[PDB]
């Protein structure tokens, strides 16, 4: 039989003599505060704890802890903090541990400091019975795993309130702001779905694409190869064209504004709804000021400085993290080059003779998600230990700056691949009668055939459907299972039950990977529609899978309480106020908009557009290309290639200045920017609009607080 | 002998009978409360009042009164609510007043509801004394206008305290403000004085201007004149490019860079220092809900729609008012056009024969100042009718909803005619061949010889110094003196003296005034430097103007105590966010600087700038002007007008198309909104970072309420 414990430990069962000492010095130094025993098997033991209502009241009156009465007002009853209980056993489980994990932290001998120092290894509270057994008697985990952790509830609400009680209000409101999450995804979905198929619908009847493979007009283009390739059909290369007429259309732009305008939107509701819950659940925010525990490494170092008598090596640190910020920033991009040149002169030795063209680039950027997979890895390691020689003098502040520096890290190497190729894929490209050479050794980058905007699209295509969607969950999934399976090949009671499971490692890592997600959203939503419905299934799987997570791998945590979400809204506001610049730029130099819309307004000649293509594409007379590096085989498929069409707005070689900046790139380019200048400053002060609209303060927990605090004050005085 | 009272009121001395019913049915209702008695003179009466014991610390615990203790921690004395006085009369005037003026208002019959009715006609305190007369026994206003008000001590610091706790938290709070701003404005007023001292160093070195009035080569321009006009050289008009070196240069991007940098960094300094100031004095916000007082017109209109059982109608004013804004825009623009045309054909009839071309746009925009001086009265009084006829529910909104429709009045009329000299002044002309003709009568506008640039600084010169540093003073001096000449012509106690002062209408005017002339610093900054100077002149006057109204001529105000500045801080954030912006805008489009660096950077051809003007001017075939629009007295003070040049970046006339626009004008368009763009987004992030870096809560003052809690429950316990 099994009474009911609150916090449990772990001795190692048998210097390590004065360890020994430490470890019956430190239960003594708490025995005159609270009770524990002793448990028993051969080669695992642990220490028992239990709390007694002599002492539980004491220290939680010791805080404003705020407690539930028996009066009410209006079916909603108040909260008071100490005055009454009649039942000496209304405390719930949740804040006995959190009592007795406050009281363990007060004493110092300061829990985790020799739980650091490993003279212990565990510190965990208890579960509360079975994931759906045999005879179990319907408690809090089994009722959660039922109605919220299971697979098929969900298409249902989250019982927020239970996983409240039963967890946490920090993993509470975590899970909160994923159901706020997935419910402001659903609309933003749906326009997606309705921008996508407004393109389907119009791209067999819009103008530049069924032009671009128009057929019986023979033209060619010019080899955006190195040395050993041929001229090719512009209209051989229409799949790709017509493809993107889906991702660029006058509806895409709408999708941006109202994708900026959802960004805004949700952050509004999430910040009402992150104040409606804070008044539901406990209140107040007055927490210690930094007066609880300080960390043993700070404390020694002040003993050092105490006994030799450092303020700015945070700054240096800071220098040495942002030179690592750009040192991953340029990592990122070369592992991009070395993963699109994974196949180089894949015709000469292999002879593949398959010659698809579109896998290539797959295999391209699968290679590249491998290499940024592992480098996320590491860099969450450094980031670690960064934060750690960092010294912070809290360590509320140390998981601040960690996460700080490890969401810096983890952005700049999950999106440098993305900006490399919706920038600056073909910009610094010349023309063909000179290109730039590395070392002089090779050409240095090229763009794609019909538009490395298709790059881009296939690029956020499979890293929201091979890295989010898939191979996140499965390693979330494999992960807890394969180091079960380690310690598998390498009835019994609640307490040892529970230590066969994995500690809690924090909630960090479900917030930056939804962050991240939260950036593949909103940050590159122009040109890629329905990346809200990738989002919305990747969050329709990974709210039940995270629930999972806690209520059947993870032992329990040790439900500390947070008003705040945390430095995550601010990280929230940054990519917000990211996602509008990086639309801007995205539409003008990438979307191949702006142009249209320069020639059907400047060019025009007819009314509408026609011969778009024409325009864009200038000549080349073949004869100019330099010391050999020609076509190493012209096949003439044609007649006879005479001139090569290459599309950089430059002027024909029949002319005075031959392949010169026309004035067509000019005008081009100041009308691209003048599109960023009107979008970004438009849809900043509709953001800040849409904000200055919606109230902060619900105006319903408004007069709730109105009431309530009333009636408080009428039933003090009385 | 005169004892000591805190309020007053005025009956008027002999329907009119139930007037008087209500006129002594309200003191009766307040008689249970308070004490008053009544005063004597033949022409004029009163009612006094005085506040007594019994009642003054029951309404003052009435609501959270936090006042002075006898203890101290380390010299800065504490401050409970109350527990214990020993001295019976330590309550100042100021509290005095303000707690029965908060008995007046609790009373209903409400003491403005039949003080607006008319039934009475004053409700203000008392005055403490004479300023600087005959044996005066150095009461808080004698010192305060010897110490405070004089302009003998417009170099010395204000006494902040002293101002607060004779006049309220308000008036300290706006005094404060005023200091803060000046003590910011000194650095930016040194700063800009040596970036026009740098301008004045390199203008008899610089490139384009001592070649735009290079003499012996001879090169004419193309009349921008209507009809009746003449060739000009370009070196006869080189005072002005002379002069607008001194007002752009290399040195003025920086200013623009380091003024927002100081408008951010003011913001911030301010938000510490108000934090700093309501630690200081009284802390806690805590106000009521909307609970004080309700308005009689919304009263009634609840009794109305009671008998009768709106919503949306304040939207729909508020469209009315949005309407009523672009009308005042098109007005403003009209009635600078309207100023600029206030010598139309100037040389015929007049026959003026002097001819100076700097006196005419003098004139013009004198005009103008003085026709948005009637403006901003008649859209003072039509924002107040707008903010009555909106409805309001309390008397805080309706102050708010009248300080953003007039501020929004003010900014519009005030900002239009700059706004039109500095960015639409020659944009929309034509070319020689063809201008734009409104109502096909008259050219529609044409812009400087020499750049309008220098209209934009004359303007801004001498909206500077001849409305804000001059008039505005001028009129804030007379109109309370002619308004007491008007009383005038159509030994005394203290009630009666007070009664022949002038009653105070309200801080908004105060902070208007401050914040226009905040607008005209930071928004106008990168064309014009030292404008910190003018505002430091006029601040280092207003500051002691404001005190003499104050403590000489106003009536001493109801010492309302507040938090907040109010929406004004709100107002100064959205200036600063329309300050970079607009800096950018006069950096790229007026300010001749971008086209400069893209001359310098493209066109070169021999190191260093020179011929920038060679390169800027085009050139017109004079046989090309139509209908007889040329100049009606070619008057060949040079050999013979062959070609006229005009700067418009446009094809000379000996190409295939002549008139043309060049690769060149749309070359320095794009590196115009190039620069916009870098320039915008760099000094946002840069505003955002001094924002981040800087604490809102200062340092200091947590730790001071640190230890002051920390000693409170150390004392209440005990
Ligand atoms: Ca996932
Ligand atoms: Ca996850
Ligand atoms: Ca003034
Ligand atoms: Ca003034």
């Amino acid at each position: 039989m099994d009474y009911h414990e609150d916090d449990k430990r772990f001795r190692r069962e048998e210097l390590c003599r004065e360890a020994e000492f430490l470890k019956l010095k430190m239960p003594t130094k708490k025995v005159y505060h609270i009770s524990e025993t002793r448990g028993l098997l051969k080669t695992i033991n642990s220490v028992l704890q239990k709390i007694t209502d002599p002492i539980q009241p004491k220290v939680a009156e010791h805080r404003p802890q705020t407690t539930k009465r028996l009066s009410y007002p209006f079916s909603r009853e108040k909260q008071h903090l100490f005055d009454l209980t009649d039942r000496d056993s209304f405390f719930d489980s949740k804040t006995r541990s959190t009592i007795v994990y406050e009281i363990l932290k007060r004493t110092t001998c300061g829990i985790t400091s020799l739980l650091a120092n490993g003279v212990y290894s565990a510190a965990y509270p208890l579960h509360d019975g079975d994931y759906e057994g045999d005879n179990v008697e319907f408690n809090d985990r089994k009722l959660l795993y039922e109605e919220w952790a299971s697979y098929g509830v969900f298409y249902k609400y989250q019982p927020i309130d239970l996983v409240r009680k039963y967890f946490g209000e920090k993993v509470g409101l975590y899970f909160a702001w994923l159901g706020a999450y997935t419910q402001m995804l659903i609309p933003a979905s749906i326009v997606g779905v309705i921008v996508f198929l407004y393109g389907c619908a119009t791209v067999d009847e819009n103008i530049p694409s069924m032009e671009m493979c128009d057929q019986r007009y023979n033209i060619t283009m010019c080899p955006l190869c190195d040395k050993t390739c041929s001229y090719w059909k512009m209209s051989s290369a229409c799949a790709t064209a017509r493809a993107s007429h889906l991702f660029d259309n006058p509806a895409t732009v709408f999708f941006s504004v109202f994708m900026a305008l959802w960004a805004a939107t949700f952050m509004e509701h999430w910040k009402r709804k992150q104040m409606r819950l804070n008044y539901r659940w406990d209140l107040t925010g007055f927490e210690e000021e930094e007066e609880a525990v300080k960390d043993h490494p700070r404390a020694e170092y002040e003993a050092r400085v105490l006994e030799k008598s450092p303020a700015y090596f945070t700054n240096l640190v800071s220098i040495i993290f942002m030179i690592a910020v750009t040192f991953a920033i340029v990592l990122g991009v070369i592992i991009y080059r070395i993963s699109t040149a994974a196949a180089l002169a894949m015709n000469s030795s292999p002879s593949v003779r398959s010659n698809i063209r579109v896998t290539v680039t797959a295999t391209a950027v699968i290679i590249n998600l491998v290499v940024i997979i592992l480098l996320d890895e590491v860099y969450g390691c450094i980031a670690r230990w960064l934060t750690k020689i960092e010294v912070p003098k809290t360590e509320k502040s140390f998981e601040e700056r960690l996460t700080f520096k490890a969401f810096l890290l983890k952005f700049v190497n999950s999106y440098t691949p993305i900006f490399y190729v919706a920038f600056f894929k073909g910009r610094f490209v010349g023309r063909p009668g000179d290109y730039v050479y590395i070392f002089r050794s090779f050409r240095m980058e090229e763009c794609a055939p019909g538009g490395c905007l298709m790059e881009l699209c296939i690029q956020l295509s499979i890293i929201m459907l091979g890295k989010q969607l898939i191979q996140n969950n499965l390693f979330e999934i494999g992960i807890p299972k394969m180091k079960k399976f380690i310690r598998y090949l390498k009835r019994k009671q609640r307490y040892e039950v529970d230590f066969n499971l994995e500690p809690f490692a924090g909630l960090t890592p479900e917030y930056m990977e939804m962050i991240i997600q939260f950036g593949f959203v909103t940050l590159f939503v122009a040109s890629f529609p329905l990346a809200p419905l990738f989002a919305l299934l990747n969050n329709i799987i990974e709210i039940r899978l995270d629930a999972k997570k806690f209520v059947t791998e993870l032992r329990r945590p040790v439900a500390i309480r947070a008003k705040d979400i945390g430095i995550w809204y601010n990280i929230l506001r940054g990519v917000g106020k990211l996602a509008v610049i990086i639309n801007a730029f995205v539409i003008s130099f990438t979307s191949d908009f702006i142009p249209r819309l320069v020639y059907l307004y400047m060019y025009s000649q007819n009314g509408t557009m026609h011969g778009f293509v024409n325009h864009t594409l200038s000549s080349f007379n073949v004869s100019d290309f330099q010391n050999g590096t020609a076509p190493n085989d012209p096949l003439d498929l044609g007649y006879e290639v005479q001139i090569c069409r290459y599309k950089d707005y430059r002027e024909p070689p029949w002319s005075e200045h031959k392949y010169d900046i026309s004035k067509d790139f000019w005008a081009v380019l100041a009308a691209r920017l003048a599109f960023v200048i009107v979008f970004q400053n438009l849809v900043m002060f509709m953001s800040d609009f849409v904000d200055w609209v919606i109230p902060d303060i619900p105006k319903d927990i408004s007069q709730q607080i109105h009431k309530e605090k009333v009636l408080m004050v009428e039933l003090f005085m009385r």
